[PDB]
């Protein structure tokens, strides 16, 4: 039952972003850190359930070499940092980041996150809390369909506070062709990537629904066969909703392989 989800309408804003409950986006994690000692708790990214005891991000969000203690994962939550109703919090038993991962470049930026629980079964699916579905690695939709992207990150780029509840942004899959340094600032753009940005320019709003910082590890989903598949783990971008400029994901499709065998199967 991955991929489904009921969802209710998201609440526009100032900025001409939308606000939306933790029900639209059951797969949607948020995962922070604890670098000991004592003294708060820093949100560090956001995270993808791809079945009750695991979790995908970007390899980037694991900057200070974390210890699997210190991680702790939160589902279930619309507010980043209010405590959720139906809310489920885990902790990492271990966390892989891909070995070829370029801090350089962002190519291969991917990670996972095994939960650690007393049961077999560490995430209860509930209307809160649910699992993406993972494209085949034959699904290649066509350019310019509608997708999704979720987070609790930063609004604009220049901004010191993360988003304070759950966001929702429409972007859509731009072609091969527009996906090159050429067009993303001369900065590098691999096979592991992939652009998705929002196309409805010239509105009222300066910015277009983007992903920015916090939000990477979340996802990108596209509807396909009547479920919401997974196709893209927010990477990086430059810049935050600036018109005609996509943001970059890595490929899910790309890494199946890579993830099925770092996942126990
Ligand atoms: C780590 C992760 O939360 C952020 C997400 C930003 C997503 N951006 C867009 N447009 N969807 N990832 C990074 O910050 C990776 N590094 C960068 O994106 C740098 N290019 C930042 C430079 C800048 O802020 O302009």
């Amino acid at each position: 039952t991955c991929g489904l989800r009921k969802y209710k309408e998201p609440q526009l804003h100032s900025t001409g972003g939308l606000f939306t409950d933790i029900t639209s986006h059951p797969w949607q994690a948020a995962i922070f850190a604890q670098n000991r000692r004592s003294s708060g708790e820093r949100f560090l990214c956001g995270g993808i359930l791809i079945s009750s005891c695991w979790v995908l991000t970007a390899a980037h969000c694991f900057q200070e070499s974390y210890l699997p203690d210190q991680l702790k994962v939160v589902l279930g939550r619309t507010y980043r940092v209010k405590p959720g109703e139906e809310e489920q919090t885990f902790k990492v038993k271990k966390y892989i980041v891909h070995k070829e991962f370029d801090d350089d470049t962002y190519n291969n930026d991917i990670a996972l996150l095994q939960l650690k629980s007393d049961s077999p079964q560490c995430a209860q699916e509930s209307d809160s809390v649910r699992a993406i579905c993972l494209p085949e690695a034959n699904l290649q939709l066509p350019d310019w369909t509608e997708c999704e992207l979720s987070g609790y990150g930063k609004h604009k780029s220049s901004s010191p506070f993360y988003s304070e509840q759950l966001k929702e942004g429409h972007v859509r899959l731009y072609p091969s062709s527009r996906c090159a340094p050429k067009f993303l600032f001369n900065k590098t753009v691999t096979n592991n990537m992939l652009c998705a940005g929002d196309t409805r320019s010239g509105e009222i709003y300066p910015n277009v629904h983007d992903a920015c910082q916090g939000d990477s590890g979340g996802p990108l989903v596209c509807m396909n066969d009547n479920h919401m598949t997974l196709l893209g783990i927010i990477s990086w971008g430059v810049g935050c909703g600036e018109k005609d400029v996509p943001g970059v994901y890595t490929k899910v499709t790309n890494y199946l392989g890579w993830i099925r065998d770092n996942m126990h199967l």
